């Protein structure tokens, strides 16, 4: 309408508006205290209500970015506190939002929130709205690129948990297992949305548009290309809006897309009956995780249109992106077992083949073989998953994680020891997730989770570029990232770190930590060992690692740090003896 704040408030409703505004403020101004934020959401919400009352209340006409910008800037200590974002207050309307958005911290040094069952449950009975707000503020401040509409679903789910478990005598019993499941789901959606955001910022809307085509074409295999093009344009709008920090418009357009899908359900998928009889936020979430419908029976062979047809060249030249769009759609619909990443890589490779062949004379010769050429791209991933998965069966999660740490520290030896231990740990957890699965679904889960883990590596490394090899793999292409990292060979030009007792000296306290924490400490030492000696043999690293479990077991077993000092040093002295 005339006033966008009015339009958005009538469409979203006070409750969702207030939450979405808090999620926005919390995501941009990530360090400020919760109560300061609530004071601001309140004022903007009052302004919103004032607009819907009279659509001329001096200022109602401004853009949503002028309004949010203005309020954000009036936060004194934007310079003191969150810091150089205060520089950005100076600028005018387009530049203002862009600089603020650039000042999003993906690894904010904010506390890890330990849940306290009873305290939390009392905080709920006090005021439920505040409790819902604190959940939002907390997850948004720690994951600055979260899908605003989904954070709202997750918060409704958190309120539901406390509804059930607070009335229960044993609070932690109920709360702790349920909250931990939800935290895992929340962390995966953050990573997934950070991948969509990184795709739009670095690789273009073409890349988000093409991942959408694949995702949507796999899941909705009956949809004709017309409808998938419709959905992809509307879904890409939503992702582009959430990634740019236009959270109010993200939610309105996501809601509108779900209304659409549910209304046009006969054409889109037979599995959407259950999802579309639910309430607003749960409908949109249920639609995103829906069962891939059945591949329509008697679909042509893919060779027909994209290889054997004689006029392939004409068609591609006529309308490049529609043709390469149709390849992704037709291929993704026929192969629901491939991962989206592999499908996108197969389409990139078809684009390449077509360019080469389409310039050269006798293009039909060139292009008929395109499918045999593309078999390679499907096979390499399948061989990786078999090989790695075989290794996880032999070693267990911690054994697998440890051997992953040795592989990737040999490869990209310059990445911070804390980030090497985080990616290695997350990659070994892809053994638990993905390697006990039906063969059909193994490739989707592995390649999809690997992409999220590798995008985290890439995001964390962009902050402090240290390894040239990582920068090359993360900047080249989004789809070719996992293939690029698996192709990286042990670096024969890394000048070792240096013998340093400080990193390898294990003090007691290991014998008392949380087990997850004990694992990380011990894995952190593996990375430092590999950096002092890049040129070790596995046989030697076996000798060293068996000896270290001796020191931890022997020491912890016994009576003190005393031993954890007398004998540490000897192990250092034996490790050094060889490795």
């Amino acid at each position: 309408g005339k006033s966008e704040i009015a339009h958005r408030f009538k469409d979203l409703g006070e409750e969702h508006f207030k939450g979405l505004v808090l999620i926005a403020f919390s995501q941009y101004l990530q360090q400020c205290p919760f109560d300061e934020h609530v004071k601001l959401v309140n004022e903007l919400t009052e302004f919103a209500k004032t607009c819907v009352a009279d659509e001329s209340h001096a200022g109602c006409e401004k853009s949503l970015h002028t309004l949010f910008g203005d309020e954000l800037c009036k936060v004194a200590s934007l310079r003191e506190t969150v810091g150089d974002m205060a520089d950005c207050c100076e600028k005018q309307e387009p530049e203002r939002n862009e600089c603020f958005l650039s000042h999003k911290d993906d690894s904010p040094d904010l506390p890890k929130l330990k849940p306290d069952p009873n305290t939390l449950c009392d905080e709920f009975k006090a005021d439920e709205k505040k409790f819902w707000g604190k959940y939002l503020y907390e997850i948004a401040r720690r994951h600055p690129y979260f899908y605003a509409p989904e954070l709202l679903y997750y918060a409704n789910k958190y309120n539901g948990v406390f509804q059930e478990c607070c009335q229960a005598e044993d609070k932690g019993a109920c709360v702790l297992p349920k909250i931990e499941t939800m935290r895992e789901k929340v962390l995966v959606s953050s990573a997934r949305q950070r991948l969509r955001c990184a795709s739009i910022q670095k690789f273009g809307e073409r890349a988000l548009k093409a991942w959408s085509v694949a995702r949507l074409s796999q899941k909705f295999p009956k949809a004709e290309f017309v409808e998938v093009t419709k959905l992809v344009t509307e879904l890409t709008k939503v992702h582009k809006e959430c990634c740019h920090g236009d959270l109010l418009e993200c939610a309105d357009d996501r809601a509108d897309l779900a209304k659409y899908i549910c209304d046009n359900q006969d054409t889109i998928s037979s599995k959407l009956k259950e999802c579309c009889d639910k309430p607003l936020l749960e409908k949109s979430h249920c639609i995103a995780e829906v069962e891939k419908d059945a591949v329509p029976e008697n679909l042509p062979p893919l060779t027909a249109d994209f290889a054997e047809d004689k006029d392939v060249c004409k068609n591609y030249q006529e309308a490049k992106d529609a043709f390469i769009g149709s390849f992704l759609y037709e291929y993704s619909r026929r192969h629901p077992e491939y991962a989206v990443s592999v499908l996108l890589r197969l389409a990139k490779e078809y684009e390449a083949t077509l360019e080469e062949c389409c310039a050269k004379d006798d293009p039909h010769a060139c292009y008929s073989t395109v499918f045999d050429k593309l078999k390679h791209l499907v096979d390499e991933p399948q061989n990786l998953v078999k090989q790695n998965c075989d290794q996880f069966e032999k070693l267990g999660e911690y054994g697998f994680q440890n051997a992953l740490v040795v592989r990737y520290t040999r490869k990209v030896p310059q990445v911070s020891s804390p980030t090497l231990v985080e990616v290695s740990r997350s990659l070994g957890k892809v053994g638990t997730r993905c390697c006990t699965k039906p063969e059909s679904e193994r490739m989707p889960c592995t390649e999809d989770y690997l992409s999220l883990i590798l995008n985290r590596l890439c995001v964390l490394h962009e902050k402090t570029p240290v390894s040239e090899k990582v920068t090359k793999c993360c900047t080249e292409s989004l789809v070719n990232r996992r293939p690029c990292f698996s192709a990286l060979t042990p670096d024969e030009t890394y000048v070792p770190k240096a013998a340093d007792e400080k990193l390898f000296t294990f003090h007691a306290d290991i014998c008392t930590a949380a087990d997850t924490a004990k694992q990380i400490k011990k894995q952190t030492a593996s990375v430092e060992l590999l950096k002092h000696k890049p040129k070790a043999t596995e046989e030697q690293l076996k000798t060293v690692m068996e000896n270290f479990v001796a020191f931890v077991d022997k020491c912890c077993a016994a009576d003190d740090k005393e031993a954890c000092f007398a004998v540490e040093g000897p192990k250092l002295v034996v490790s050094t003896q060889t490795a």
